[PDB]
């Protein structure tokens, strides 16, 4: 999986 900073 994965994950994402904005």
């Amino acid at each position: 999986g994965g994950y994402m900073l904005g």
